[PDB]
């Protein structure tokens, strides 16, 4: 099989590679968007190989056809850029990878909250300068404090499982409380017992309707002062517009976010005037404690192997024309 | 009493303020460095109120006995700086805060290590900036990985704790063991095990004679290519050019070390009769992913109030007429 | 003569001992403020040299007397921090320097001109990570465009000459005119006009009551989109709220200001209250094209040699008995 | 007609489509690269349009033939990047931008060594986040030193303009000296001399045979103590491995360097390596006082505009039939 991979980057492509001594794929590597215009790039591939911005809309599905594209795989768990009705209609089929690994996505939210607590993002800006101030530095203990954890998934529980390390009291809230987290001496609680009690909140759960703008100006309102909260879940999750005056008013302590490309557009503040964020981001984090990463979330060598063996097992599946646990169609629910 | 504060930072005045809410002392805070020609300012203080950089040496003490001062208050663990044996000439008293904060120290070289090993201080400088490239970003999932923590007391089980909840496997080297390590399930073993098995090395160990350049050429020969080392304890336990070269030739992935202000006349490389350089700190900081901190370990509000709190207890313990356990000689 | 060296950074210290050469003079370094307080420092000494932040006010000129010290020598223009005739009751000598070099202030605004003008400051953050990217760095070519300066006197005609070099249109606004900036072919136009064609201006006047907050929310309206505003004067030339809000609309392109010490704590956004900080610096530096230095103005070899020269003689003038120019009163 | 634009930023699509108002052309602006596997992008245009970057070699040539294009334009001086003998034999028409606005050239050049002189941009590191230190940020006053300028071409000229303005003694070195430099005050020398009197040293030449590393170790030891050098010329002008080592030494005080696209990967580590790096601009950067740019010194609206104006005017004059006295041919001399 031969399989075109868009909007690489450097770690794509080793890991894809590396991956690839398993199954012998011939690997074409384009760093450009598949658009429209791009498909034709496709022409005597198999398969497509897509991420978060990558256009999978009807037209592009249909120049895929048209170019003997049999087989398109998403190197990430969101799906919504593709258009799967018009890829039945088309035949064409659509994997995915299920879900990033737990470990590497809870990691990430714990290194996101040591780095501002301690503001060690701030002392390497000095440092590497050879500025050796701790003025403005100082963080807090996190043993002894509370933690609240919203979505107790495998994300929220291998958080869970950190921050009990860390000698913290835990709470958590799910509309399905777990069994894992129960045992881990996890207390489910309500939201408003949550947002009242945890020096630092986490939030590792899907974006429903139930909880679209589910920490809002009423949610900040009921928080501590100096509250942590961190965000490696999707962005509605959070007001935007009321997380910002949070921090003027100084309710938010601090927060970290990691900004899934797809939303970057907006997760604003937002005028209709000039000129707005990008320029939002530079302000948040000068002026806060606020630190922004790129989907960064899965960003480990052993995640991105796994991402690159689901990727690289699915679409031999199709090929082989076994069924491929991870295909994607119209009805799912997440569509 | 009157207390004359010297190098205070922002913090400290900050932190003995409101902990002095319950003693009344009256404070006297002073921004510059103790020496011997400031030694003066303290004339009509019965106590100074030190750090690491501060002068202690016979000379200051000497001008302290003239002024008047009987005790002096290190706001910190070490006392390397003060002549013990000079003050008890001089009829003065030396105390001290005897540890910090167990787990502000190992929550610390936790952030370092997390800090590390996903570039976070990369990505900032980036997104500051809204450079959301993730290119050079890539880390390492920690859990069913292998830690190394050098000594066992409190810190070092604080971070072994940690580190646990992480679900890595644990290692240790200590000369005693400690039942809380050993319910944690941590394996003792010898030094070169240790240095062979581990992706992350934590040194939490005081600095002994037996101990100077415990990581030297050798050890890191022994490593792990790709390790990360963090050391927030005392800067003499890595030869320091050793480190610098095991950096060079990649056998070290990361480094985290949080610098002692008395010890930044070190880590040198260096050359002979030039400057005095931390032009190496801007060179390791740049070429690699290197990570220091100045000697920010304990630096949070919890620990900052301990310390404070020991501090104005060792002085009204001292005044009245108390033996005070963190005295440095009767 | 001992002189004591109040303040003290790198740069004082460096030129003041080249220039002492000359002299012989016997220098004592103190990194610290001249404060009541650490007056007594002084003792053994004739003269202290002090700068900006030094506390001049009577009860430290009485501890200063006591210790023996009879002259008092600024390393700058600036006194408001000194009580003059309390110095004089008390029999206290003190000196100045007249100005700093005109040259190197018109440089800097210069430099900050263009600094700003290709995002160069922006660039370096970028290029230091090795990110080449050039998107947001768009500059603007200077010749042909009008340069506007306010005031003639030797730093203004300074800036003129390189703004020439550049090719500009020059316009001026002083109550005065300079035989040399007309020979330079400057064409003087009164404020309104000087605001209405100006693609860069820049600030180089003294503050008087009659031109406070001369740069104003209608001097804003009056502006070109997009211009560039450089003051190396003091900062009450500008109403700092106006220039917030031009900022905000777009009115002003970039923002060029020399911040003095002495003036910093003000600078008003201006909330009130919790607690007083400049994250305004923060917030301008990130959300548009402003650069803020720290009353950098005079800062080169050269300008320090200067000061160090004056300071000196303006010492030896004293020691002999003879007169100071530089000296504020008899 | 319709153009295909490959490398596109942001400031390359607004002032050609600024420009166009005039001109009427049909634009299709892409991001990505031009290569052999793009080049099929470009069917339906009569020309394309490209950059420093892009791939002009034959068999890239034979595919925009194959797409029905027939004209090639660069927005840049440089051409090396496009096979001007294979563009003949296909019947291909390539022009190009003579050269940059030469204001905009010195212009740059200047800021350097101005940011360079006054440690601005370190000031600025640190006054972003209200840091007011001044230690280690003195500068010099630029009056009554000397200026060394190599290459008396109009960018030269333009330099030595504002040179003059600032107070400084002028010195320059041509092959062939011209009368706009003679007429300006400029004292004509040898290299030599101006190496050993000069404080700072501005590069605006292209690059001979007779120049290679002009700028050598032997350049370096004549050169005084403390010398600011400015490289807006091509970068094999200076022998890299040789700066460094000055750099070391302190033989130079300050360093900056606008660097070719097309040079980048160039500028000898060295030990060749994994194989070659950018961590030595990282060094460099914070160990001196360095500074980079990315090829910006063209980079201002007026600059951009002549690159445009230029660009569709030579388009325009290829449609029409009429001579486009920019058109490049194999016997060029560079090359
Ligand atoms: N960045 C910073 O400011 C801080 C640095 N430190 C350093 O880290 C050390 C550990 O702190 P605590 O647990 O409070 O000390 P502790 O005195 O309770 O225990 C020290 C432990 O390290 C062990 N040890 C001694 N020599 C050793 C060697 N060669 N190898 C392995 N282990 C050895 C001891 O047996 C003991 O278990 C301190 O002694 C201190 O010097 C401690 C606090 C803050
Ligand atoms: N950032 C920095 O380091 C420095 C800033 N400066 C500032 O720049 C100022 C000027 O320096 P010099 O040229 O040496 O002074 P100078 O006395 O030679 O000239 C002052 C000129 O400004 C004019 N002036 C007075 N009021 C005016 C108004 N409302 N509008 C326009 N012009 C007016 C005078 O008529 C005179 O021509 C200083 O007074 C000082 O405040 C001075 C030195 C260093």
């Amino acid at each position: 099989m031969k399989l075109a991979v868009y909007s690489t980057k450097q770690y794509d492509k080793k890991y894809l590679q590396q991956v690839n001594e398993a199954f012998g794929f011939e690997l074409e590597f384009f760093d450009f968007l598949l658009t429209e215009k791009t498909a034709k790039t496709a022409n005597g591939c198999e398969a497509v190989c897509i991420f978060v911005n990558d256009d999978g809309s009807r037209p592009v599905l249909e120049e895929l056809k048209k170019h003997g594209v049999k087989y398109i795989a998403l190197r990430c768990a969101g799906f919504n850029n593709v258009d799967l009705d018009a890829a039945k209609e088309l035949g064409l089929q659509v994997v995915r990878v299920p879900a990033y690994s737990p470990e590497a996505v809870a990691e990430h939210a714990i290194g996101m909250m040591m780095t501002l607590n301690r503001r060690i993002h701030r002392a390497y800006q000095r440092t590497r300068d050879a500025n050796f101030s701790l003025e403005g530095l100082t963080g807090f203990t996190m043993h002894g404090k509370t933690a609240g954890v919203i979505g107790t998934g495998k994300i929220g529980v291998a958080a869970l499982r950190i921050l009990k390390g860390f000698g913290m009291r835990l709470l958590a809230f799910d509309p399905y409380p777990s069994t894992a987290a129960l045992d881990l001496g996890v207390e489910y609680v309500d939201l408003q017992t949550l947002f009242a009690e945890s020096d630092v909140i986490s939030l590792h759960c899907p974006l429903t309707p139930e909880n679209y703008h589910l920490l809002n100006h009423a949610a900040f309102d009921q928080m501590k002062n100096g509250v942590m909260i961190i965000n490696t879940s999707r962005g509605a999750l959070i007001d935007s517009q009321a997380a910002i005056e949070a921090l003027k008013n100084q309710k938010i302590g601090s927060l970290g976010m990691d900004v899934y490309e797809n939303e970057r557009d907006l997760f604003f503040e937002d005028k209709s005037v000039d000129v707005i964020q990008d320029d939002v981001f530079r302000r948040l984090s000068a002026c806060h404690n606020v630190l922004f990463t790129g989907h960064q979330a899965f960003l480990t060598a052993e995640a991105l192997i796994s991402i690159s063996e689901t990727t690289l097992q699915n679409l031999s599946q199709l090929e082989k024309g076994e069924a491929c646990p991870n295909a994607l169609f119209k009805h799912h629910h997440h569509h």
